[PDB]
């Protein structure tokens, strides 16, 4: 099992630059596709950009173009994120996450989802639209709950490239569903996903106390970016 | 104008304790009532507890009772928050905020709202239901928007002690409305408040580009605590 390990907390002055590392270990390869996603206080997950090291291709969200540089060193299986001209709004936990693309003699086969996440790096600075999700859901043990994720024809409604994540507060997210309804190995089939038109959904059946957490949807887009949902807190009564 | 100045960023190990300070300056008359409110990554504002230094009384959220201690040193106009047994979920920006209670020769007059806020202190920890608000509201310039805030008869429905805040990214919250429908001096009268049963509403008329921000309601409670809403993001369209 591949693990992503990030560099430590950074305390920075406004206008300075920061460089965070993400070391991938435990697999057969050293060129995994890595995206950087941040989570600011009072905000949900926000995709910044990503790199495909074997091709040297980097892609960024318009919000970060010219401010963020993502690089990778295949010889040490490490990816990096450099953020310049730091401001108060940049105080956040920054995560690196792998996109589990497959390659063989016939080509490149992307998986537009984040299957493993680093532990996060807090960066604190001195002195398109998100997908809509309900803020909170509650139900009792053994019941089923369905969480909606509303987007547009340029994201959720375009193709089957919607994914879902569980995040316990202060912990890294965990992938539950990718490509609308596929479950990674290790995830219970209690978790299921679907979609209709521009609306995706996650159903958690057989609700357990351990399911109390925040849940996010995400989708790739026609702009070659990712967008995350606003997040839903699940409380088990 | 009174300013609240907090201590610097803290990087702590799990299981340790942290102490954050809040110094008031710019005012003259007395020590002020202070609450501590945190904002963790991916979470809304969360009230922890507060103190009224001149009375020596303090209140704490049930979630934090015993793990948080709030104290004040009137001789240096400083309030403190100590949080013990730190865990990953405690990584957050911690704010101090003033409750502008005051007194005169005849008595004490509380104001259940947070009028001035410190700049925040990040605490990083090593490698009661919130009020219901809609996640998102979107409209074009010039339209009106209305944000609901649903609680219970022990909070929103109990008394006219509901307040509203605007928060831009990278900034502390700003008080817009207190006591359901009162506007502080300086706040545009295009912001107004209402309340019916257990639901309060913020109305913004003549929507402007600068109004794009997150908005939170808060209510005091019958348990002598405060509770915040989940927060609404307002998007101002083309
Ligand atoms: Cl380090
Ligand atoms: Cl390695
Ligand atoms: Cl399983
Ligand atoms: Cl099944
Ligand atoms: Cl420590
Ligand atoms: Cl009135």
């Amino acid at each position: 099992q591949v693990q992503l390990v990030q560099s430590g907390a950074e305390v920075k002055k406004p206008g300075s630059s920061v460089k965070v590392s993400c070391k991938a270990s435990g697999g057969t390869f050293s060129s995994y596709a890595i995206s950087w996603v941040r989570q600011a206080p009072g905000q949900g997950l926000e995709w910044m950009g990503g790199i495909i090291p074997i091709f040297g291709t980097a892609n960024y969200a318009q919000k970060f173009q010219g401010r963020v540089t993502i690089t990778a060193d295949e010889s040490t299986s490490t990816a990096y994120m450099e953020l310049s001209s730091l401001r108060s709004e940049d105080t956040a936990v920054y995560y690196c996450a792998r996109e589990p693309d497959y390659y063989d003699s016939s080509g490149y086969y992307p998986i537009d989802a984040f299957d493993i996440w680093g532990q996060g790096t807090t960066v604190t600075v001195s002195s398109q639209s998100a997908l809509t999700q309900p803020a909170s859901v509650s139900a009792s043990p053994g019941q089923s709950i369905t969480i909606s994720c509303t987007g547009t024809s340029s994201d959720v409604g375009a193709y089957d490239w919607v994914s879902w994540y569980q995040q316990h507060p202060g912990k890294a997210p965990k992938l539950l569903i990718f490509d609308v309804n596929n479950r990674p190995s290790g995830v219970s089939h209690r978790f299921s996903g679907s979609k209709s038109g521009n609306t995706a959904s996650l159903t958690i059946s057989g609700l357990q106390a351990e399911d109390e957490a925040d849940y996010y949807c995400a989708s790739a887009t026609l702009l070659d970016t990712y967008v995350f949902g606003t997040g839903t807190k699940v409380t088990v009564l």
